[PDB]
């Protein structure tokens, strides 16, 4: 940083010599305000000064840029010091020194990040931060949790981890600070694609040889389309009509293939089959929407339940209980990330993508580590730490699950969530009042249960979509209608369920009052209609 | 003008913020190790910076409202030269233009060397230069549309050069505006080698599948408009083809390979570069294949109108004015297919107005063709037509040697060679099957390719200073010239004598051949001369 000094002085005298210039040249045109030479002698020096103050401004931005590399070189080695921890007294001592350097990093880093032009590299720089914060953290309780219970390898496992993602943050902080030199949704993009790209007369070989095939493009889309209708998470219905609009969008290009391939007439029998095109693929958009609101609406609820069968199959000491639950725990984190997947395929929002996107990475990732941290408590269940390490790992969960929910749900329409979810209630208040006319215990419990938990997603939902706007009157109204459901509604129809379950579940059978059930479930349903209804009102279109 | 205000005001916030940063840098120069110090002599500079920046602005701003003003005052004065009903009056209009029209032409200049932008640069440019070059031209226009009020072709013409005027004002206006955001394809193709590698482990298959892929479509279609051409051979755009899907496999195999992450993947990365490389090369090739296949034959349109037009034929001269056209049209193709693909930006600037302004100056050609075939007898006739056919072959020498600056020269020549040992078969072919129409067209191609030949070549080795390496060239293309066509066209015109008569005499067929040979040995060796610099 000696070199940069002395040539930074170097800068700093050219810029006084021409702050010099200025000020004279300056003072000669405050005398004219009408002579074109002093004006011109004024700005010919400004243009040379302001040269000369970027020559040393960038001088400073390479010293900042020197600075941090050696500062994350500093944090690297200390990363790598404090995971070769030997005991819990020099892991204790590893972590007093290396949070001083973590936090000037951070905040040099995020100069950097303010420095920089390319986006791209700004989102790598605050991911490689969040994670190095995130994890210097959690690397000094998993090397804690290796040096205590040294018996069980996933704890070393989860070390591991956590060390090679902290490298990872190390290896991007370096690139995208050093690389000073130069956004839709996949099924969106081609979608808009397919929507313009159907306005030229393609009998010509100018655009049948080079550009691709009109065909392959609305392929490809069909692939997209049903790789979504497809997914393990889809109902049967929104797959039904998937396949509708696919083999309606096939037609609406095989007519408008046999319009101009006996047109080529610089016409109008094709302008009917190009609005018939544009209308099919909306009207397959509008379907895939439908799709991933089905999938919001179904998936995101039992949101942390495979989480706590886990860990509480990993408090009693279990060891092939956890495997299993740990596998089946996998697969519905990936059945999360398949979701948010989609709903970022159909997405139009670029920002909302990429904060999709990596929310669930970020999910995908600890999903493994808290399978391993139940795996090490389950290995040693009568201890303090690996009870700790447990806990930690679940709050971790949750907060994830929490924020790719949030997520999601800013990155999709809040009415479409509203309707799909009151269809979803309706027919699921039908199942409760079903299994309750032929008093099926468990099929009432299992549906009170999925009603309840509707409603608490489409409260939340109502509620994050709610702050979006101004506090005003229609906020009033709408937050008005969400309390009431919330503190009124759901309550009153959960002591009806739950008298209903215990007058089944008797020694004697008691006949409960059918009627005021039925009323607190149709209470439920009109309660989400409302609030439907009241967010449905400061909007036109 | 009435901004001066808010200049004061930012000339004494800049010199408020530049004490105090020379203030703030003697701090730090006298304790030259204090990180406070040198924190306050950065947030300093950075100040001053902003507050320049703000002046420097607001110059530019006073800076293009002036420039309007006095696009204003320039075509409000045009409006008056067209309108003009004397001579007197119109003498008057253009001594009140000229030093106005001067003034915009320089103030123009001065905003497109400061526009922000690289492509209305060149807009500006060419309208500015349509402006420069066009308004002398509706001053006689107009004299001569106020001498022979009569003549409608007169008028005509005056009306389309005041239209064209109006355009470059307009345009002129609406690019020095709108400052809000090499060659056209050539810079695509080298962002896509620049973008064809970022990342290996955080390499997404979902974000970057649209950058590559777009690039590739937008090169595609790039590419497109040179194969699929007027005037671009067959086979070459075949070859382009061709080429063009090895880079569309070798880019969905190098996703792929970016699928599977480091190491055996640099392998199709090579293949890439080599597709991406080999692309450009046949691109190059296709732009050179015509070059020497359009632009031997210059002036023959127009030769051909202007005969049809001196004898005043009314349906000939309308055919010929299509044809001219179509001439001009195939010509401003090559001007943007070469311009598209060379990194030479200031050649490529000047192609680029010199074509604009030879598209501009077709209809006025068109328009001396009208007033010679409706009266051929008329004084002013022919002065008309040969101002206009001197303006026009001037522009066209001038593409020629503009385009020329920005090809190489050696691709040329391989070209020139090819394209010449083709058409010398031809001939052959036709002397042996004993084609008085192939023998004609043949020699006249070959003879028109060669001419083409001693034109670059004089035009190229200007650019050197005489020594041993240009006398050794020098030397073979005055040989070529003042030897073989002489020898050559002597065989040719024997051969359409001899054959085209009665006696249908074996016209020394050998010697045909012999000067056949030469002339491709000669191109050939010039080649080989001139290629004498260099081997990487």
């Amino acid at each position: 940083s000696q070199f940069l000094k002395e040539e930074l002085v170097v800068a700093v005298e050219d810029v006084r010599k021409q702050g010099d210039l200025m000020k004279s040249a300056a003072g000669e045109f405050a005398d004219d305000p009408s002579s074109s030479v002093k004006r011109g002698n004024m700005v010919r020096a400004a243009r040379a000064l302001l040269s000369a103050v970027t020559r040393l401004l960038i001088l400073a931005d390479m010293a900042d840029v020197y600075k941090l590399l050696v500062q994350l070189k500093v944090v690297e080695d200390g990363i790598l010091k404090l995971r070769n921890a030997g005991n819990e007294q020099d892991l204790g001592i590893q972590y007093k020194a290396l949070k001083p350097e973590v936090d000037k990093l951070n905040i040099m880093a995020a100069k950097r990040q303010q420095e920089l032009k390319d986006v791209g590299n700004r989102d790598q720089m605050a991911a490689a931060r969040g994670i190095l914060q995130k994890n210097v953290p959690i690397l000094y309780t998993a090397s804690q949790a290796c040096l205590q219970h040294p018996d069980v390898a996933a704890y070393k496992a989860n070390r591991d981890l956590i060390y090679k993602q902290l490298q990872q943050a190390v290896t991007g902080i370096s690139n995208a600070a050093q690389a000073t030199a130069s956004s839709g949704g996949e099924l969106a993009y081609a979608l808009n694609n397919f929507d313009k790209q159907i306005i030229v007369d393609p009998l010509s070989f100018s655009e049948e040889r080079f550009r691709p095939s009109l065909e392959e493009r609305l392929e490809s889309i069909i692939s997209g389309a049903a790789l979504m209708a497809d997914s393990s998470c889809t109902r049967d219905d929104r797959r039904e009509r998937i396949v509708a609009e696919c083999n309606a969008v096939r037609q609406a290009l095989q007519d408008l293939l046999s319009e101009y391939m006996g047109n080529a007439g610089r016409s109008d029998a094709l302008n009917s089959a190009i609005d018939k095109m544009t209308k099919k693929t909306r009207d397959l958009r509008r379907q895939l929407r439908k799709a991933v609101m089905d999938h919001v609406s179904d998936s995101f609820l039992e949101t942390n339940v495979p989480l706590l069968v886990l860990i509480e199959a990993a408090k009693n000491g279990n060891e092939k209980e956890v495997k299993e639950y740990a596998q089946v725990f996998r697969e519905h984190a990936n059945k999360l990330i398949e979701v948010a997947n989609l709903a970022c395929s159909i997405s139009n929002n670029e920002e909302g993508v990429k904060l999709v996107r990596m929310s669930a990475s970020q999910l995908e990732a600890l999903c493994p580590q808290v399978i391993n941290a139940a795996l090490a408590l389950a290995a040693k269940p009568q201890s303090k730490l690996a009870q700790e390490n447990m806990d930690l790992f679940k709050e971790q969960w949750e907060k994830q699950v929490r924020v790719l929910t949030d997520a999601v749900d800013d990155i999709t329409s809040i009415d479409d969530f509203l309707a799909v979810s009151e269809n979803h209630i309706l027919e699921d208040v039908n199942k409760c009042v079903i299994a309750l006319q032929e008093k099926d215990v468990d099929g009432l419990d299992r549906t009170a249960g999925a009603i309840r938990g509707r409603a608490a997603r489409v409260i939340h939902v109502v509620t994050s979509e709610m702050d979006n706007y101004e506090p005003g009157v229609y906020t009033e109204k709408v937050l008005e209608a969400t309390k009431l459901l919330s503190n009124t509604v759901m309550p009153r129809f959960t002591e009806q369920v739950e008298a209903a379950v215990e007058a089944l579940s008797s020694d004697p059978a008691q006949p409960m009052d059918e009627n005021e059930f039925i009323d607190a479930s149709r209470l439920v349903y009109d309660g989400i209609r409302d609030i439907r209804k009241a967010v449905l009102m400061i909007r036109t279109p």
